[PDB]
């Protein structure tokens, strides 16, 4: 041995098990991944860094993407599992034709955002370049990354997406350079956008219980159109925020991309989904948004939970950016309509003519949850701060009476001497009391009397005469978190005069 | 059945645990993720999570101590298992009457403890001889009256109140001495025969805090 | 489950009934409709808010 | 006749709430708002109330346990009924004599 | 113990829900008459729906209520498929789809079964839109019939005292 | 002796990456049978208490 420890006096222990890591970010995105990739699907996995994305989830496919948009929004984070579906067996991949007409007759810029900003193209049309120059031109410059198979063809680019469903039918293509007064688009050259097939049966896996059975996830993103598979999420978050069985708490994020009835139709009272209301002509690929929105709630839970991931600071998905228009997506009536009917509401984070990128940041960061069981229109898990907060405020009092886990309970009188591992409804109830004033500005607001909101009863006190049990005890607490806070009306009111 | 550890490492470690608190706190309730938790076993963390909450609430009313891993992860660490209840498997007396005297693993080694601590104090007792209870037994006489002794029992159970009991209803009448004249017929009983009778309360486990959560969100309602 | 909350040892309700919202201002309006409107007369109809008067 | 609830499950709320006074309060009276309320039961608020006031004077009166929304609504709303009166259908004694002794379902499980 | 979807499943399930922890909680079950018959209600819809839409039915009491989310387009098929799937397993009648007709067959047999109210509570809503097209009708095509009359209370609770009889 | 669970922990691991090729396969091709009956706990343990007893 070594000198001062052969003799045996002093015995050494080294105990590393303070430093043990955090898991950190658990957030789960769901999406369907391409043949391409090594993942097993119907599996929830790990998913360390961005580095084996397109090796594990497919190159260019719906779970790679949104993937991608997660670790583009949160800090660091390696907490991130995915859970990778298959393709339907009978899926159909929508195609779009970009149709390219010439030829060129002056040279010029050809720029086109497909998907999002990290999909852009932009070539260099010579003149007298013909269709199907520009076209393969335009294939080549395609990202790889891109969920959409481009082949060109005569001057047509068929567009194929990576994934068969529903979800390949949301790619907007926009010839962003018409009109341009910096890069002037070549003459000739005519781009035209046109889906000639559209996206058919999609997954529906409803596994839920069996593939995450206690393994339990901060945020759920669904990185599908499909309001079946959105249902089938909503019930089992539902299932995981019930009395039933020792709730281990969710939120989900489902986006619905359509007119505003389509949108509104497909909400319903879920206050375990935070749908994002996406209006048709939504430049972006849905899923991309809706992952980024995730992400940044996911990356939030872990920090603080009573943020509300909303403005422009907060709530701003600064990855991806889409293309400034002065027409607004969804009209302030459709804003107000959405709004209203529980629905996230994101727009730009500028408008302007000018055509740069814009960030789109969340409007409202709430649940789809409008009313109770009575229907009863109610405000209690209407924001996602909300669902948020009330898994935190439960775990974290949880926690706190684990401590009381093992200790003998003595009745209410019984002074317990030193050295006892015990304790009497009296001192539980000073210790709850105690722990809640303790999180007032950290988890809850003032107590409007903390002695009158805070109860604890014996099982005795409870049930009838000798039915109830020892040691249950029954703990009431009517605390108040903090709310979201939606609007602020302004009046101004400018007094010109001064004898009056 | 679906349980990865040799299952007498965990039979081990959790006796070893409640000897190791036997020795200390009798009180104590081998339960929950400090107190009760197996530290030496270590199992994979799984989503599945062997006893279903049904299952469990079914062996949890059957008298089954249920054990259940300290995290629940996809990572693929290695747990440790903790119990859940530190429960006997005791449901029913002898009428089948479903009582609650032993439900505890607690309550059996407090009960044990309670009558060795009882028992080492009437050890006092022994040899001394007994007068009647009016007797004033003079000083340097070893020697003592049921009503002494009663009055030296009330105040050790009093001194274990917190320890070992919880507080006295009524510590009058919660104990009492009779000697066995006033038990036995007449003429049938015989001298230096006590019977003590104690009523006391011991802790309890404490097995669910049913907590209700009510968020107040508005301010003129 | 979460930890602290799969022993079963703290069991966890959330009860949303505090916070419902109330009525409000019961005025019923009446009065002739045009054609044009979509609602149906002679019965009593929740009047959201002002966007919808018009339809 | 237009009752939308099953009966039976109303049933079942009453008599379940009735025990669980009885296991309790024997004189307290399944009745009003906060004593009589079933709870787990929840029907759409109408303004068509059921009985008509004259019905339910009429039921009331002949020994019949009436049961009425908590609230009154065309918001669309769930609604919990709760007991008007906890009475039992006892009228009369064995001369037919209209008596007081067991109206009350109180005074049934009272005189237990 | 007693069925999935009965009577006495759902009339048990209510006097749990009401009284705080109660276990002493006693069943007598019965058994449907030999001849009894099942009350049979057609829930019928007609489309297709034009525009998108909930729609929200209450079927029985509000436990088992079903609320679908139609989109423009979609046959009376699919929504009674949507529907028939939406309602819940303990829901006392056992419903099927037919080309758009939902028939629901009362679980028990008897007269116990003649007392269903479905309402569409989602017409005229201003907050849930219900679809265009679409139309729920309610017809009861059948009637229950005989019902059990055990008449063995002496025999069956001779002594064993019971504070309350609830009759379902 | 009929209760070892051998578990592959390595399947799908993202650290650890299992090779290539080799396939883990768990069977139990025969089973435990007569166990021990002592009964003689008053002989063995006669008045010597113990406050646990530990049953492998």
């Amino acid at each position: 041995a070594q000198d001062a420890l052969s003799d045996g006096f002093v015995r050494l222990c080294i105990d590393p098990s303070l430093n043990f890591f955090g898991e950190g970010c658990k957030i789960l995105v769901e999406g369907q991944m391409t043949d391409d990739g090594s993942a097993t699907p119907d599996a929830v996995t790990c998913v360390t860094s961005e580095l084996d994305i397109i090796e594990r989830f497919g190159q260019g496919s719906v779970l790679t993407e949104s993937l991608r948009k997660v670790f583009c929004t949160c800090k660091s984070g390696v907490s991130v599992y995915a859970l990778p579906r298959e393709d339907a067996a009978a899926g159909v991949k929508a195609v779009y034709t970009l149709t390219i007409a010439g030829p060129a007759t002056t040279d010029g810029r050809v720029q086109l955002y497909m998907g999002e900003a990290e999909y852009a193209v932009d070539i260099g049309v010579d003149a007298g370049d013909t269709a199907t120059d520009i076209a393969a031109a335009i294939v080549a410059a395609i990202s790889p990354d891109f969920p959409y198979a481009a082949t060109a063809a005569a001057g047509v680019i068929t567009l194929t997406a990576r994934n068969a469903g529903t979800i390949g039918n949301h790619l907007s293509v926009i010839y962003t350079n018409l009109g341009s007064c910096t890069s002037v688009t070549p003459e000739g050259v005519t781009v035209t956008f046109a889906q000639t097939t559209a996206g058919s049966v999609n997954p529906t896996p409803n596994d839920y219980a069996t593939v995450v059975n206690e393994c339990c996830f901060a945020v759920y993103v669904l990185s599908s159109d499909d309001t079946d598979w959105q249902e089938n999420l909503r019930d089992w978050i539902r299932s995981a925020w019930d009395c039933s069985k020792p709730q281990c708490f969710g939120h989900g994020y489902v986006f619905n991309k359509g007119t505003l009835g389509q949108v509104l139709a497909d909400g319903d009272n879920s206050a375990e989904l935070s749908r994002l209301a996406l209006p048709t002509t939504y430049p972006v690929l849905p899923y991309l948004t809706n992952a980024a929105y995730g992400a940044l709630s996911a990356c939030s839970t872990c920090n603080n939970p009573e943020l509300n991931i909303q403005g422009q600071t907060f709530g701003l998905l600064s990855c991806i950016n889409m293309p400034e228009s002065c027409t607004p997506g969804w009209t302030f009536g459709e804003v107000t309509q959405l709004q209203a009917n529980g629905f996230v509401v994101s727009g730009p984070s500028t408008t302007s003519g000018q055509g740069n990128y814009t960030s789109p940041y969340i409007y409202n960061d709430v649940t789809n949850y409008l009313r109770d069981e009575k229907n009863r229109p109610n405000a209690t898990f209407r924001d996602a701060s909300s669902r948020r907060l009330a898994a935190a405020t439960g775990v974290a009092l949880a926690e706190f009476l684990q401590q009381f886990n093992g200790l003998a309970v003595f009745t209410k009188n019984t002074n317990i001497r030193t050295g006892i591992i015990g304790t009497n409804p009296r001192l539980m109830l000073g210790k709850i009391r105690k722990w809640a004033q303790d999180n007032v500005g950290t988890l809850f607001s003032e107590f409007d009397n903390i002695n009158e909101d805070i109860q604890l009863l014996t099982d005795f006190e409870v049930q009838p005469k000798c039915v109830g049990q020892p040691g249950i005890f029954h703990l009431n607490m009517r605390y108040r978190p903090p709310v979201r806070g939606a609007r602020i009306n302004v009046n101004m009111a400018p007094a010109l005069f001064d004898n009056c």
